[PDB]
C-alpha cells in the first residue's frame, strides 16, 4: 500500500529533531579536532568535507550514528592505477609536508592513518565525555569511531583532495546529461575528487560531495520541489529504499547473507534509476507508490543480473561475484520480493 | 518580421571568429599583465574576473573588449554613501595600508597605484600601449591598445562577506531559476569598483560601487528553469537572442543619433537590466519558445518602452537604485528614445537593414 509508505516517511520525519541535536554535538567535537589537527604540519590543510546522509537530508539510520569525512589538501599528486581495478590507486607526487609518510615514492596510507589515529586519540583525551575506537576491518576507511556522551557514534574518514582532472576511469561515468544537464556535468567534473585510504598502500576514489550535490539539487527543473506543482518523490524513494534494506539487514543480522549489502548499493541503484527516468513528471508525488515499486524493481533487476556499476566509475561492478556471492543476492532478492508481494510487512 | 530578426542574428554570428582571435590576443596580454601585477605586494591577490559580453556569449557590437581585474583583500566593512544604496566607503575589520586615507580605503590612491603599475608593465610588452580612461569615475581605469584592439580594464575589490543590505530584496529569480539558486549565488563574493558617486571634489571621490557582473554572467549562461534549456531541440529558447537583439537595437540607434546628446547616457546595461526583469516576469521556458522569437522580442521591446515611459528601471540587484531616475537621465532623452524605438517597431526595424 502506498499509504503504508507514507506512514514510514511520517515516522522517519519524527527523528529529525534528535538527528539535529546529535549533529550539533558532533559538530562541536569535530570542530575542536580539526583545529587541533590543523596545528600539525602534515595535516595543516585539513578541513571538514560536509557529506553523508545527514547533509543530503536522507539520514534514516540511528540518530546516534554519524559518518564524517575530513579532507586534506595535498600537493599536485600523480595517480597510478592498481591492477586495472579502476577505483584503487597508488598516490605519488609530481614534486612536501607529507614527506614523513612516504614509502619509497608512494604515499603510505598505513603511515598517514597511524599519525591521524594517534593525534585524534591524544586530542579526545582533552574532550569531556568522549572516547575513540579504531575502526577495524574496513581497509582504513573509516579510520576511527568517536563515542560522544556515551550515546553518539561518529565514524571519521580521511580523504585526500586533488584539484586535478578526474581520473580516466570516470570518463564515461556520471551520465546525468539528459537529467541534470551537460552543463552541470561539466561543472561537477571541475570540482575536486577525493581518495580515501582503502586496502597494498592503495587509495579509493570518492565522490561523496558530488552525490550530495545531486541528491540536494535533484530535478531537471531548478524549482523541483520548491512549489506544490513541482513536488516530486525522488528523495522519498531513496529514503524508502534505504529503510527497506536496513530493516532487512536488521531482521537477518544473525544470518550472514545480508552483511555485505550496504546503503551505498541502494544509493547507487537509485542514481541509475534517476538516469533512466530523467523527467520530473515521471516522479510525481501522487505516484509515490508506483515510483517506489519501480525503484525496488530496478534494484531487483540489478541483483538478478549481478550488475550495479559505480555511478562515477562504470567499469567497477559493485555486484561482481568477487564482492558479493550469488547466494547473498538470491537471498535478498527473495526477501524483497516477499516483502513487496505483501505490502512490506517489514515496514509495520 | 521575425525573419528579419533572424537575419540580424545570422549576421552577428559571422563576427564570431574575429571576436575569438581578438579575444585570444587580449587573453595573452592580460594574462602576462596579471602575472606581472601579482608580483606587487598590494596586488598579490589580483586575478581575472571572467565576466563581460564575450564570456556571456552575447558580444554583438564591435575589436573592443571590457575586462575586470578582481582583487582579494582582507575583510571589508562597508559604509553606505548618502543613502545611494550602490555607493560605499570601504573600511577594514593589511596589504593595502599605504592606500588608506584615515579609516577608509582611498579609491583615488588605489587607482593611481593601479594605473602606475599597469603603465610600468606595458612598457615591456611590445605592440601594446596603455592610455588612461577618464570621465568614467575611475571605472574603467585604463584602456590597453593592442597592436587594432582596445581593452578597457576595471579594478574590482572582492568581498567574500554577506552581500550588502541594499541587495536584500534584489535578484528576484526565485520563481525562475529557484530559491536554491538565489541562495547559492548570494553565497558568492561581491565586487566593488572605484566610482565617483557624484561630480565634484570631496567624499564623492572616494566611493566604491557594487558590481555583480559575475552573477549576471552565470544567469545568462545558465538561464532556463530547466537545467537542460537549450541543450536539445525540444528545449531551444530565445532568451539570449532577445538580449542580443535589444543590445543591437540600442547600439544602432545610438550610432544613428550620434549627432544628438539624447541617447548618450543610455548603455547596453539598461537593456540588459530590463531583460533580466523580463525574465523574472516570464519565468517559464515555454514562454520563450524559439518558434515565437518575433513575439518574444516584441514583448522585450515593449517592456523596455514601459520602463522608459514610467521612468522606472531598478538595478536588478539593488531595487532601490533607479537607473532611469531623473538625476541620471532626463525625461526628454527617455521620450526621444521611446519615439525612435516605436517608429522602428512599427516599420519592421529599418535600423536592422
Ligand atoms: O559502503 C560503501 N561501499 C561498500 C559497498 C560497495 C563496495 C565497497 C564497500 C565498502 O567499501 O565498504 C560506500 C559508501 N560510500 N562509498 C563511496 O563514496 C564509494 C564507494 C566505492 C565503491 C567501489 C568503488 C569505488 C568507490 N563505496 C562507498
Ligand atoms: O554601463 C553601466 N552603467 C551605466 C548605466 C547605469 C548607471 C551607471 C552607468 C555607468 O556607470 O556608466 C554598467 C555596466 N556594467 N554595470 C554594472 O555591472 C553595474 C552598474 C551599476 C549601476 C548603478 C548602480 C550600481 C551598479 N552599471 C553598470
Ligand atoms: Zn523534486
Ligand atoms: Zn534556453
Amino acid at each position: 500500500g502506498a499509504s503504508k509508505l507514507r506512514a514510514v516517511l511520517e515516522k522517519l520525519k519524527l527523528s529529525r529533531d534528535d538527528i539535529s541535536t546529535a549533529a550539533g554535538m558532533v559538530k562541536g567535537v569535530v570542530d575542536h579536532l580539526l583545529l587541533r589537527l590543523k596545528c600539525d604540519s602534515a595535516f595543516r590543510g585539513v578541513g571538514l568535507l560536509n557529506t553523508g546522509s545527514y547533509y543530503e537530508h536522507v539520514k534514516i539510520s540511528a540518530p546516534n550514528e554519524f559518518d564524517v569525512m575530513f579532507k586534506l589538501e595535498v600537493p599536485r599528486i600523480q595517480l597510478e592505477e592498481y591492477s586495472n581495478t579502476r577505483a584503487y590507486y597508488f598516490v605519488k607526487f609530481k614534486r612536501n609536508p607529507l614527506s614523513q609518510f612516504l614509502e619509497g615514492e608512494i604515499l603510505s596510507a598505513s603511515k598517514m592513518l597511524s599519525k591521524f589515529r594517534k593525534i585524534i586519540k591524544e586530542e579526545i583525551n582533552d574532550i569531556k565525555d568522549t572516547d575513540v575506537i579504531m575502526k577495524r576491518k574496513r581497509g582504513g576507511s573509516p579510520a576511527v569511531t568517536l563515542l560522544i556522551s556515551e550515546k553518539i557514534s561518529v565514524d571519521i574518514t580521511l580523504a585526500l583532495e586533488s584539484k586535478s582532472s578526474w581520473p580516466a576511469s570516470t570518463q564515461e561515468g556520471l551520465r546525468i546529461q539528459n537529467w541534470l544537464s551537460a552543463k552541470v556535468r561539466k561543472q561537477l567534473r571541475l570540482k575536486p575528487f577525493y581518495l580515501v585510504p582503502k586496502h597494498e598502500e592503495t587509495w579509493r576514489l570518492s565522490f561523496s560531495h558530488i552525490e550530495k550535490e545531486i541528491l540536494n539539487n535533484h530535478g531537471k527543473s531548478k524549482t523541483c520541489c520548491e512549489n506544490k506543482e513541482e513536488k516530486c518523490c525522488r528523495k522519498d524513494c531513496l529514503k524508502l529504499m534505504k529503510y527497506l534494506l536496513e530493516q532487512l539487514k536488521e531482521r537477518f543480522k544473525d544470518k550472514k547473507h545480508l552483511d555485505k549489502f550496504s546503503s551505498y548499493h541502494v544509493k547507487t541503484a537509485f542514481f541509475h534509476v534517476c538516469t533512466q527516468n530523467p523527467q520530473d513528471s515521471q516522479w510525481d508525488r501522487k505516484d509515490l507508490g508506483l515510483c517506489f515499486d519501480n525503484c525496488v524493481t530496478y534494484f531487483l533487476q540489478c541483483l538478478r543480473t549481478e550488475k550495479l556499476e559505480n555511478y562515477f566509475i562504470p567499469e567497477f561492478n559493485l555486484f561482481s561475484s568477487n564482492l558479493i556471492d550469488k547466494r547473498s543476492k538470491e537471498f535478498l532478492t527473495k526477501q524483497i520480493e516477499y516483502e513487496r508481494n505483501n505490502e512490506f510487512p517489514v515496514f509495520d
